[PDB]
Parts: C-alpha cells; structure tokens; sequence
C-alpha cells in the first residue's frame, strides 16, 4: 500500500476539488489539499480529503508546508505558479502546473509564446 505518490494539490476551487477526488478514488495517490480558505477547506474535509492552511505571501511556510510530498499540482490561478512551484522545488517535490482555470492559463502561455 504506502508505495502511494503523495500529491499536494495547491487550490481548493473547483479543479482542485476535482483533481482531489480523482486523486482520493484512486489505487497508487494519496492526497492533500492545501489553501488559504478555511471554509474552502471545509468542502475537502466533507469529502474526506486532507487538508493544510497555507498563505502564498509567506513562502517559507509554503516551502515548509509542501515538504513530504511526491508532487505539487497547481489548483491555484495562474499569476501563483511562479510562488508554488519555487515552493516545491524548495520542498523536493516534483510540480504539476495545472492551474485552477486551463482555458485562461493557456492563453496566458500562448501569449509568452506568441513573442
């Protein structure tokens, strides 16, 4: 069993609501959610997932509250990625930059791109 990849989803909105379930029903993933939001949190624990308060403005918390993980997803806005995954690097962790919103996300990488 404890062979699981445990991921740290960083984002309680929607896709990080998401990610997390399909992360909770599945054989090989453990998961953790991770937010500023308490009430956002909240909604995790009703569906049984683990979470951990975090503060994106406090980055060596965040290092230190990304520590024990496998990998880090974003769940969180795009302008975020920057923070979370200097976080994850600091913490060993491998970061998945989904992010809360991929139609936006996209749009902001095809606008780097078209340079």
């Amino acid at each position: 069993n404890a062979m699981r990849w445990n991921i740290c989803v960083v984002g309680a909105g929607k896709i990080g609501q998401m990610i997390a379930a399909l992360l909770k029903t599945s054989s090989n993933y453990s998961v953790t959610v991770a937010d500023h939001d308490l009430a956002a949190l909240a909604v995790l624990n009703r569906m049984g997932v683990a979470t951990k308060q975090v503060d994106a403005k406090d980055e060596a918390g965040l290092a230190k509250a990304l520590g024990g993980f496998d990998a880090v997803i974003s769940a969180a806005p795009f302008f975020l990625t920057p923070i979370i995954a200097k976080a994850a690097k600091a913490a060993g962790a491998h970061y998945f930059d989904l992010t809360e919103d991929v139609a936006a996300t996209n749009a902001v990488r095809a606008l780097v791109e078209d340079s």
